[PDB]
């Protein structure tokens, strides 16, 4: 029910900011420099996860072992330097227009993200003025596991004082769609990446859109 809705829970990377090419580039390069083979395409399969979770999984697939805590912190530090060395990520077209619709409907914007990138997180206010609040956000700092665990979306509901039927999730990532779905929330997938739209539906998405702008354009006509 559209009438039960109180809050819209946005992913950040590939939903609010056009940062996914930078993430896949930075992950590829940092892994290459450490001695591990992670293609730019393979890095997109880890969309949604925390840095620590990404690193550990890459280590398991390539080397057959866990990454140590030192390796995680060292690699994550280097990934962040690389990421922040590119001209800063710009807004996804349609994100600001949608947030404006969402707020005029009297719904609460939230961010649910695996990100620990302080540059992006501190830029949310400057790119989407008056939309978001730190007490209504879930980030890497809040979670132990993150996506595809329903953990962060469960924490989001709690933070917003919401029941699962009072929220909608906007995700670009299969693992994030999966996390929103498992938390029992109606999930809209936006296919801003290079991959096939069917994988988002397989993950639990109730609706599929090709872009943020087309989701924005269809916002008043969906329920």
């Amino acid at each position: 029910m559209r009438k039960k809705l109180k809050a819209v829970l946005f992913d950040m990377d590939g939903v609010l900011f056009n940062s996914m090419p930078y993430h896949s580039e930075a992950w590829h390069q940092v892994m290459k420099t450490h001695g591990l083979d992670l293609s730019r395409e393979e890095a997109y399969m880890h969309a949604g996860r925390t840095g620590a979770s990404t690193i550990n999984i890459v280590f398991q697939r390539e080397l057959g072992k866990e990454a140590t805590q030192e390796e995680i912190e060292s690699i994550y530090h280097e990934k962040s330097i690389l990421f922040n060395s590119y001209p800063e990520a710009e807004r996804m077209p349609g994100a600001w227009e949608l947030l404006q619709k969402v707020k005029s409907e009297g719904l609460t914007p939230m961010v649910v993200t695996g990100s620990g990138q302080l540059s992006l997180l501190e830029r949310l206010e400057h790119n989407f003025p008056g939309m978001f609040h730190k007490e209504l956000m879930v980030t890497a700092f809040d979670v132990k596991y993150g996506k595809p665990n329903p953990e962060p979306y469960l924490m989001a509901l709690k933070k917003g004082g919401l029941k699962a039927d009072e929220a909608v999730v906007i995700e670009n990532a299969p693992l994030g769609v999966e996390a929103g779905h498992k938390a029992g929330i109606f999930t809209i997938a936006v296919n801003t990446g290079p991959l096939d739209g069917q994988v988002l539906l397989d993950a639990g998405a109730d609706l599929l859109f090709p872009s943020m702008q087309t989701l924005c354009d269809s916002w008043d006509t969906i329920m």
